């Protein structure tokens, strides 16, 4: 298909969440309950949220192992599953021999 990241700097997520149109009701969650939610797996260097679009925000790890059980583990809310991707720099890694 098509592929091509360089992903160099920290592993970064992208944290996106259903919510309203632009309303005074956030929806479910907030800079710290998403960061306490983190924490707890990695330590969150820096957490940055998205005003463009509501429900929208992205978290900064500072190791690898943490960000990935971040995104696999932790999902959220049962009510509300987080929709934690990969903004750049997504693991990538096979368990048997490798070939074109």
């Amino acid at each position: 298909g098509s592929s091509g990241s360089s992903g160099q700097g920290t592993p970064k997520l992208k944290l996106k969440w259903k919510c309203k149109k632009e309303d005074e009701s956030k929806g479910g969650y907030s800079k710290d309950v998403l960061l306490r939610l983190l924490q707890k797996y990695g330590e969150v260097l820096n957490l940055v949220l998205s005003s463009k679009k509501p429900g929208t925000a992205v978290v900064e790890f500072a190791t690898v192992k943490a960000a990935e059980l971040a995104v696999q583990n932790e999902v959220g809310l049962v009510d509300n599953p987080l929709k934690i991707s990969w903004l750049e720099g997504q693991p990538q890694d096979a368990s048997g021999p490798s070939s074109g």
